[PDB]
């Protein structure tokens, strides 16, 4: 029997969930029956990738129906989808190439949490929640509720709700204090860069284990550009809502995980609508896509010398952009230091 405390337990149990896998997979439309768990490699998704790019290019070349069949077909031939005996649907489109971009950075943390569990040693005598603990490669703790670094938390949730996401209510389950190994070391060359700031990222409870094993990651070479709003970085929010809307939680699967992590900014290239760049223009060290409402500049704090935009949210006076709220890119790894990791019940008022 294992030692952890309880809520930590609970998050190996749930992170390493082979029925929730599945279910993930399931969502996406893959066929099951083609192409199982196990039959997923780094070497399938890649090519996949490859074929989206093609999809993409013939898209901007402007392509009839007809001409891309060929393309679409070879994507499905990849990645086999739940059909039947019938005609897949047409990838002929820029939203089509974004859905699948989308979908294949998700088979990636899938595949390396699968891989895990199977590339190890099999001891009955030890506690398996202990055996998948030591495979994150990863100290979790639990962070004391009547604590200020939990106050300052509760605060940051309460805070950053916005109106327009009404759908649900937040309530923080519980908070753990993360260090991945070697992100530290890592971050070194950027800890004392300005504009470091803590901020929220929201992803699916099945990319968890990849999350904690390999840190947050940027889509591959062979990943298609214009599948992602400002190119192939690290996407962040200073608004609770706008991130913990990409944890794709439901009735019936109300609970989800968030990330708080410290952020380099540095010098921010500010940005209005979608720019899919390959790099930053010389001297910039992320993108700040602008939003229409910011949290109140002068309700900023500091939380262990990196500020926490935790205020209630104002007008930035920013007018024709795209976006409604904030959001932050980073296109190096070593950007990122991640610090926090929530357990969130998502309470749906619909
Ligand atoms: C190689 C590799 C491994 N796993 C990945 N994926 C996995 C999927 N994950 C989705 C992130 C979702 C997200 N999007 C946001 C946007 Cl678009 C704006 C503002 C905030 C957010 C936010 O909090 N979360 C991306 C990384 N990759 C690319």
């Amino acid at each position: 029997k294992s030692k952890l405390p309880k809520p930590v337990q609970d998050l190996i149990k749930m992170i390493f969930d082979v029925e929730s896998m599945k279910k993930a997979m399931v969502e996406y439309e893959i066929d099951l029956q083609k192409m199982p768990l196990g039959k997923l490699s780094k070497r399938q998704i890649q090519a996949a990738y490859s074929i989206l790019s093609e999809v993409q290019q013939a898209v901007s070349q402007g392509s009839s129906d007809s001409q891309i069949l060929d393309l679409s077909n070879r994507f499905y031939t990849l990645i086999p989808h739940d059909f039947g005996m019938k005609k897949p649907p047409l990838l002929n489109n820029a939203d089509s190439v974004q859905a699948k971009a989308e979908m294949l950075d998700n088979l990636l943390d899938i595949e390396v949490a699968y891989s895990l569990l199977r590339g190890g040693s099999d001891d009955s005598s030890k506690d398996p929640i202990d055996v998948n603990y030591e495979k994150l490669k990863t100290d979790i703790k639990v962070v004391d509720r009547d604590s200020e670094e939990a106050e300052i938390i509760r605060k940051y949730v309460k805070n950053t709700h916005a109106t327009t996401h009404n759908a649900y209510d937040l309530e923080v389950i519980d908070i753990f204090k993360i260090e991945r190994e070697g992100e530290c070391q890592r971050y070194k060359p950027f800890k004392q860069l300005h504009n470091r700031r803590l901020l929220w990222h929201g992803s699916r409870t099945t990319n968890f284990a990849g999350i904690l094993s390999q840190g947050l990651r940027i889509a591959p070479p062979e990943a298609p550009v214009t599948g992602y709003m400002f190119g192939k970085g690290i996407y962040f929010a200073d608004m609770v809502s706008k991130s913990a809307n990409y944890c794709h939680t439901s009735q019936g699967d109300p609970i989800g995980l968030i990330l708080l992590g410290e952020v380099a900014l540095g010098n921010m290239y500010e940005l209005k609508h979608a720019s899919h760049i390959s790099k930053l223009p010389k001297g910039k060290h992320s993108v700040k896509g602008l939003g229409k409402t910011t949290p109140d500049p002068s309700a900023n704090i500091s939380l262990d010398g990196v500020d926490v935009p935790l205020g209630t949210g104002i007008s930035s006076g920013v007018n024709d952009t795209s976006l409604l709220y904030n959001e932050y890119i980073v296109y190096d790894i070593a950007q990122v230091n991640l610090k926090y990791l929530l357990k969130l019940k998502f309470n749906f008022k619909t």
